[PDB]
């Protein structure tokens, strides 16, 4: 298990336009494509991203392309940001995965709202962390998922994913 496999894992794979779980346009290995209700300014941001006219559907190897970049992306950010980067130092290589998968889905933006829950992580106070972060609208809205990330801080093991 690695943050691919997690990732691969939370997100799936879809290689024509979906709506992801907030209603909006996603490809891939959750790749979001835009906020807009508009299909024409996703297949916009598509064509952008991938560097050819694809009309909304792309193939497995620019799926893991894109994917391989987010993930890059999201690590990169979270050491240019002055907050989490700490946070993520002090983390072992298990749970820093924990802390990529909810930037890859949540943004930068999303985490802003968990500074309490960073907090408890830096101190490694597992269980009062994990019932923090359980407390937010991502743990109501992805449950599921949530619980299998908030695992992951509580333990520092793979055991909420190795059965998938």
């Amino acid at each position: 298990m690695n943050i691919f496999e997690m990732l691969r894992i939370d997100e799936g794979l879809r290689l024509k336009i979906y709506k992801d779980t907030e209603g909006y346009y996603t490809i891939g290995i959750g790749h979001l494509l835009t906020k807009s209700p508009s299909l024409n300014a996703a297949k916009s941001e598509l064509d952008k991203a991938i560097g050819r006219n694809t009309n909304g559907v792309i193939t497995k190897d620019e799926a893991e392309k894109l994917f391989n970049q987010d993930v890059d992306a999201a690590v990169r950010g979270i050491l240019r940001n002055a907050k989490l980067k700490p946070v993520y130092d002090s983390l072992d290589a298990v749970r820093r995965a924990a802390a990529i998968n909810m930037v890859f889905q949540m943004g930068e933006t999303g985490v802003a709202g968990f500074t309490n829950s960073l907090r408890m992580l830096q101190q490694k106070r597992w269980d009062e962390a994990a019932v923090n972060l359980a407390k937010s609208r991502w743990y109501n809205q992805t449950p599921n998922r949530a619980k299998r990330v908030i695992t992951t801080f509580r333990t520092g093991t793979w055991d909420a994913y190795k059965n998938l």
